[PDB]
RNA sequence: CUAAGAAAUUCACGGCGGGCUUGAUGUCCGCGUCUACCUGAUUCACUGCCGUAUAGGCAG
């Protein structure tokens, strides 16, 4: 999304009492859902807003510049298979490779 | 029906100033290389004659 609104991301990914705010706002926790709003309706609308950030926004669409690859079905058929870039996998492999190539134990 | 489908990197350029690498040196003792074979298979498509002949025959 926007590169200037990422402050709410680090505010939402906080670990105040031991774990993330996401699981706190998914469940009906008494500790959460009241520290942010004095009114119940404000708490509800803020909760739906902060939880819908992990859901798909809009209709499912893959652009023309995106890749779509036919895969032949076993019996007389095809599926379209538009793949998305696994940024989580490349981040995890980047962390592993950075540890292997520039880590303290590795360079030792 | 292919991480599908598409694409101009490119213009210009002084690398050179100079220099002692030299001194010395024991390679070395010893040694059983044997045994047994058909080169030759049409392996000399050769020399001469009749005929203008490359066409085609003939002589030892």
């Amino acid at each position: 999304g926007n590169a200037a609104a990422l402050d709410v991301f680090k505010f939402l990914s906080l670990q105040y009492q031991g774990k993330n705010l996401l699981n706190w706002l998914t469940e009906d926790s008494a500790e959460a859902l009241q520290a942010l709003s004095d009114n119940a309706e404000q708490a509800r609308e803020w909760r739906q807003a902060f939880i819908g950030i992990t859901t798909v926004k809009g209709a499912p669409a893959s652009h023309s510049l995106a890749k779509q690859l036919y895969f032949p079905l076993p019996g007389s058929g095809y599926h379209l298979l538009a793949p998305l870039f696994p940024t989580s996998l490349v981040h995890h492999v980047h962390a592993l490779l950075r540890e292997a190539r520039f880590g303290d134990a590795a360079k030792a």
